[PDB]
């Protein structure tokens, strides 16, 4: 009975720092091998993407602490407000639930976009889920920044790889060594005139991502944005919101 | 970059190396999430067996787990002390496993239900943690709470719903008239109120279930509904657990 | 090695960047430190002034350190947000602290004391917690909460050792009166009942104190563009800045902090 | 008060998990420094190491929780026993209890030992000290093994280095350019065959540092939830009231020593 109940009092809670912005980040476990058994489109599969999307909007409507939301490829960015007191702020709350909640989402949403690919049990979508305190708001602009630049050089590099596998037929391998030393002027190039790809053409989800923000108006409704959010200070300050 | 600072603020957790990992797992919401899909009261068999196979498909995955115990909507896994999978870090050992139990979860519930076909405000979650345990009889002791308080809560839920099905007691009747009782008086009051013998219930009900890895010649995973708090033969036995 | 492994064990803290860091130290069993050198009641000034010391010298030796307060057995350290001293490292900056004040204390003892040299059973030990603040109004807030706790403490122990020392009641009998009874109480029974006005006691026994690290022609200069000899004139300066003791509000005296921009930044 | 004390839940304690040994290990901080201020006897100085131990067997005798010492040049470990609850295992609290405790036992031991050299307020003698925990007793082994076998390659570096400089008169960068590739052996016949010096007949205490242990005569082991109330208080008392012997000895590979003492374990 209760001769057994000391061994609770080697758990040990983590509660993160008041008043202070969380991130928390949730990656796909294995998608380069997912995208493979399930035969993503290359470079981009729009409805594998879409799913993400609907995973990440439905969670956020789940929590009204949850102000802003970024995707890319197999990652979703969630800035909670700093007074969030969600699970007391604790961690293991927070992103075990979070990582379940994506994992769970995203199976729901593929079964609806994807009938003909049924999730075989050896190939699940899996999820990690990290928090990340920010202790000012200048670190949550940096923070996006940081992972639309890399959706940029992700995707420019993958656009290019995939093109000329795909309409050069060349083998992964060979459009490696191709890529190697070029910088991004040079993909470009390599992309119009040796595929007749047109970069800036691309789709604006590929190139920036997706942001989900909770838009109020006498400072609420879900809006999904594909900006430049890096270099445009206007779409913050018209959100203050965002901040407090 | 000017923006990849920000990765510092990243803070990991490696934990205590050679302590044994504790992993437990429990449902989020799963009141409302029974209530939804209509379990029955006071124990749903096929929702206990679609927990049993989410669990055993993990331990079949995972060869560091080496025991798992479940009861209602939680499971624990003991993960042998010289774990190294993802070296160690608590955000990614707790993260994978609450996505590994809901997403096999949700497998295994369409194989046994497939006339309640979830829904989108309904999906089965899963919280996780990890506890660190320096010592094996701190193992043994954590299996022993789990199971007793398998059979205190079981005992409750079963004296509570066949209170207000046998008795036609209300809600608060039922609660009533378990204040201040211990298990033995919530075994006697099934007995001689509500005409319930509580030692006939299923094993699985009153037990729960273990998961172990089998080895021969010290491999298979077998389930057990037995007592593991008093038998320590079933424990010595079984070296590989503490090795 | 086939044994450095052992290493591997050791878990370090690094605190989270970019937020203000206080560091909190307080004497370990202070009461009955100060009944066996028998420290004059309610407060012993060459006692206090023990602990100001220290702390001065704490803070001249650390140039992170830009402002302290301390009352009784107390003191705390605000640390710049931006703050590198051992790399963050909880345990190098708690385990720093108590030492130093440790030492400090003892030695400054030896100095203002050298009629009651220590016992080896009774040395004056501290502890020391960091504690971090990711904003500035939290700051603000947690010298306030020192403050009000030294108002608390000293009207307290103020109207305890008058009834025990004028009216000669025993301590225990004192703390029997001025059970239930609430602050204008305690500040009537000092001035009816022993003749003491509370508003005439020292500025130190009921403000405490601040040192705080004072500028001259500051500018928030301070950016990651500008670097080099510039960051070493800015370092060389908070050096070479002083010093200087207040027993002053800083509750509600917020002109106090807005011109002291440097405390923020 | 009610407004502003909201400021104390940003503190985070740490309790250092339950049952576990947990290693407290201070270090003198700038002893280098410090040691060339106060003129210490190179290689060794003998009253400092003294200093040091007094400080570290005073602290022994006061936590009754803390089970063996072992210290060499600027710094001591401290073992406690398992089911130590000195501050509900805090680590905030362990830790710069100790670095205190050391810091000041050490400057009262300095003024018995060094009354004509009287501290430096710039020249203070400070400690860190961090917890380290070990979950089996063959980690705590290897731990003093680590510390020992540490001491035996500095003070051998040390003998080595100081003699080259003061006996054979030689500047501190051509010792060092000497000594630089050198391993144990090297560096035992530098001392032998150039210095005349026998390393062996160094000191036990330089050669294998300082161990501090709480010694039992009537000790049976066991411990148990099962007795408790004043039971555990006699068990306290007989621990708080035992013998602190000092030794200088090999402990990396003389097993029996640790088998014979076996209340180390619990
Ligand atoms: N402080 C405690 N002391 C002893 N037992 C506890 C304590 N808190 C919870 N338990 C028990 O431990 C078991 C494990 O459940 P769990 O830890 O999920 O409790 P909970 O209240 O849901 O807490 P959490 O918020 O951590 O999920 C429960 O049966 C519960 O009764
Ligand atoms: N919508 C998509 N369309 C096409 N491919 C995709 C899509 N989403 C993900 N991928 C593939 O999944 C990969 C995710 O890369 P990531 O850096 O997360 O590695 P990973 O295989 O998921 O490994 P890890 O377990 O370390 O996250 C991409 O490189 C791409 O190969
Ligand atoms: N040490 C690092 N410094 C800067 N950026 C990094 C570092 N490690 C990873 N990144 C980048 O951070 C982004 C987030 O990836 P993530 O945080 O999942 O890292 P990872 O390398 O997969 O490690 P893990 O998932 O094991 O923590 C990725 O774009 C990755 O390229
Ligand atoms: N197999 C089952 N049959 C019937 N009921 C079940 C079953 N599994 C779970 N439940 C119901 O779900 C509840 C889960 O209890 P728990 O204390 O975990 O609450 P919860 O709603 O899941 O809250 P939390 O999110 O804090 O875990 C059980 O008490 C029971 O009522
Ligand atoms: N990364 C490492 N791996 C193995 N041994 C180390 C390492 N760092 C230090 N040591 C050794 O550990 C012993 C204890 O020293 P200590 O723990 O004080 O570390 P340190 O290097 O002084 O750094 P700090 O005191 O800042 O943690 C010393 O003998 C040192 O040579
Ligand atoms: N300058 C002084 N003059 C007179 N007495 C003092 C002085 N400074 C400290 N004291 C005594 O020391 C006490 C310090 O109180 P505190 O609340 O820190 O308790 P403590 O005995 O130090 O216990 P702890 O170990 O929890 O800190 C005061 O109550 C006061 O009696
Ligand atoms: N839980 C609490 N909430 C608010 N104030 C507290 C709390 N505990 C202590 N305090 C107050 O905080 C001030 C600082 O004292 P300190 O931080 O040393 O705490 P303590 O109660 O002595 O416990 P410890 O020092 O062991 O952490 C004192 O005024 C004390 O009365
Ligand atoms: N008893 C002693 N005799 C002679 N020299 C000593 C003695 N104790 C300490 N020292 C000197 O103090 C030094 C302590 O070495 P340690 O590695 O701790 O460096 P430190 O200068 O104290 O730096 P840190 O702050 O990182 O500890 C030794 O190298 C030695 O020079
Ligand atoms: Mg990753
Ligand atoms: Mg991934
Ligand atoms: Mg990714
Ligand atoms: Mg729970
Ligand atoms: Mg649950
Ligand atoms: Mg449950
Ligand atoms: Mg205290
Ligand atoms: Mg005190
Ligand atoms: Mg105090
Ligand atoms: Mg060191
Ligand atoms: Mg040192
Ligand atoms: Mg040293």
């Amino acid at each position: 009975n209760s001769k057994y109940e000391y061994v609770k009092l080697f758990e040990k809670e983590n509660y993160l720092l008041p008043d202070t912005y969380i991130i928390i980040r949730v990656d796909g476990k294995g998608f380069h091998k997912f995208s493979q058994f399930y035969e993503f489109e290359k470079p981009n599969d729009l409805k594998a993407l879409q799913v993400m999307n609907s995973a990440a909007e439905k969670l956020m409507s789940k929590y009204s602490d949850v102000m802003l939301a970024y995707g890319d490829s197999d990652e979703y960015s969630f800035l909670l407000r700093k007074n969030c007191q969600l699970y007391e702020r604790r961690e293991m709350k927070l992103t075990t639930l979070f990582s379940s909640l994506m994992s769970t989402y995203y199976m729901y949403f593929w079964s609806q976009y994807f009938p003909d690919k049924p999730l075989h049990i050896d190939h699940l979508p899996n999820f990690d889920a990290r928090a990340v305190l920010y202790p000012d708001f200048k670190h949550i602009r940096n923070y996006f920044s940081w992972r639309q630049v890399d959706c940029h050089i992700n995707n420019l590099y993958n656009t290019t790889f995939w093109n000329l596998v795909l309409k050069l037929k060349m083998t992964p391998q060979q459009a490696e060594q191709r890529l190697m030393g070029t910088v991004a002027s040079d993909k470009n190039e390599i992309l119009f005139k040796e595929c007749g790809v047109n970069y800036n053409n691309e789709s604006e989800m590929y190139k920036k991502g997706t942001i989900i923000v909770r838009e109020f108006e006498n400072y609420a409704e879900l809006k999904i944005y594909h900006v430049d959010i890096i270099n445009d200070d206007s779409w913050w300050k018209s959100r203050p919101w965002l901040k407090d």
